[PDB]
């Protein structure tokens, strides 16, 4: 039931990584490469960076006690995007489309 909810969390991440959503999910797959992109203000503005590969690793390493802790990291990832980027940036629209996928699945987690 709590392992089942963490099993459901694995499924949520599988959906977010799936080819169907790749057109808008791709910016969230891996951590922001500060050096490559010259975003030398990112670590000042975003104190707790998060991405889907980091969440996957934490789920695999049992760093989430329950679905609420997993959900908190997914929402941190989206919140960081909304905080750092101008509200009209394409990546903000992409965040909203991927968050739509996450919120619908997370809401329908059996208990
Ligand atoms: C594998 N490479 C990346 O993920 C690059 N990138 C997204 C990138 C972008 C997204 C949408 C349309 C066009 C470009 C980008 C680069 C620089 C600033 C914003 C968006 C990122 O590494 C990335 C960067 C930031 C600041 C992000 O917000 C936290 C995210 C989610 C990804």
């Amino acid at each position: 039931k709590v392992s089942e909810q963490l099993k459901c969390c694995s499924g949520i991440l599988k959906e977010m990584f799936a080819k169907k959503h790749a057109a808008y999910a791709w910016p969230f797959y891996k951590p922001v490469d500060v050096e490559a992109l010259g975003l030398h203000d990112y670590c000042d503005i975003i104190k707790h960076p998060m991405d889907m590969s980091t969440i996957k690793s934490k789920l695999e390493a049992r760093e989430y006690r329950d679905a609420q802790e997993f959900g908190a990291d997914v929402r941190l990832m989206f919140s960081n995007c909304y905080k750092y980027n101008p509200p009209d940036h394409e990546v903000v629209a992409m965040a909203r489309k991927l968050q739509d996928v996450f919120e619908m699945r997370f809401a329908k987690m059996p208990d």
